């Protein structure tokens, strides 16, 4: 019964994409169903065999490349098996049955793949990696234009949850003072918008087409793990690759 | 204007308790008239002007302790405004004043006080805080005895709309085998009476003495803003304080 997420957008030929929520599993609380995360103390048998439901349920063609998540903006192609550090927060890849996957839990998760679906992308961006510019390194490792990118937002905290300090603000105003338009005041902080700050980027990128962004892993308690409003709790995923 | 539902209880002398209806305010769909919630994307001048009609129809002493709630089982002990984390789903007084609040809009609001008028609570029983003893942890908050201690169930999505898969009903069959009766299958689902399931956790603790829980969210759209009903919608509360 494991619920899984598809990308509403015109999904190319030889693409797949899947993200998943955190039902259907077989982890306890506080990370009861489907936690993918081996790393926020869930018993290791259970996000074992939430693994393996979910890649059943998304017909993975193979075990996603997870990465060393360290929030910042590296991105690993996906060359060949044997890696040296797989430290980074995207993955590209232009090779079929590779399967490209971000683990999240708050942050935002985006998928890219070109029309002609001969090359996808995957990217956990949390708002240093996005400020840093996360999403132009992944976009700038894509062989294609811009103008052929589809680009996915998959379910994060939204700008009613995202309440972030001033730094943050004036962290992304200091790159492209349009960002401004992303944050909304509550106190001595602001509600921020990282749906409409990733559209920001993408678009001085040239990235004509994007989907998603309109889920809130925070409000959305019974679909969506949320760091924010657990602390200790499970992760989804989000994966794409070439058939 | 601002149609105030008053707990039909043994209301203690020093006690004062009112639960908020969508009814009265001044927002516009999809929060028509009192939407109390200032995270649900509605006009904050609107909320600012329903919170203010609430708070002088039910003659507030003073603005209402507003919680982080998160949909957990964490009590927050009001002592002094400088406050760690305001992060929890119920709220504990014993100073005159202090008014203790909870935010819904389907989820089990719950006020709490004793028969002598010196001690109240408030809880956003949610389903999974419900299970993981929301209502216990507040009572074990009190200094009274459990015998003394009064019960209020607000509106909440009662028994005929409130549906939840076999999840939910094993959680809470684990806890106690006695909440299978709050369960009655709908096709690959049940219905539960989120009400009695509150009676059994409250009757576990020696709470005798319990009122409300007539009511439905869902059913009586006419009163009441509902998460399950309507996705974006405002949000009513219940609020206690000792006089
Ligand atoms: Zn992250
Ligand atoms: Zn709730």
């Amino acid at each position: 019964m494991s619920k899984l997420i598809v990308p509403q957008w015109p999904l190319p030929k030889g693409v797949a994409a899947c993200s998943s929520t955190r039902i259907g599993g077989v982890s306890l609380p506080p990370y009861d169903s489907l936690n993918l995360g081996a790393h926020c103390g869930d018993n290791p048998d259970h996000v074992e065999e939430n693994r393996k439901r979910l890649f059943a349920a998304g017909n993975l063609p193979s075990k996603p490349v997870w990465l060393e998540q360290v929030h910042g903006k590296d991105v690993l192609k996906l060359t060949g098996e044997p890696y040296a550090s797989k430290r980074a927060d995207a993955s590209y890849s232009n090779t079929p049955g590779t399967v490209c996957a971000v683990m999240t839990a708050d942050c935002l998760p985006v998928l890219f793949c070109n029309r002609a679906g001969t090359e996808v992308a995957a990217v956990h961006a949390g708002w240093r990696g996005l400020c840093a510019g996360v999403l132009e390194e992944t976009v700038s490792c894509f062989a294609d234009k811009p103008e052929n990118i589809l680009a996915w937002l998959g379910p994060a905290i939204g700008p009613r949850a995202f309440e972030v300090g001033a730094e943050v603000r004036e962290a992304f105003m200091a790159v492209d003072a349009k960002a401004s338009a992303a944050f909304i005041q509550h106190g001595d902080k602001y509600l921020a918008d990282i749906y409409q700050l990733a559209r920001q980027r993408l678009a001085n990128v040239g990235v004509e087409q994007i989907f998603g962004g309109d889920r809130c892993t925070y409000t959305e308690n019974e679909t969506f793990f949320s760091y924010r409003r657990d602390k200790t709790t499970g992760r989804m995923a989000s994966f794409i690759w070439l058939i």
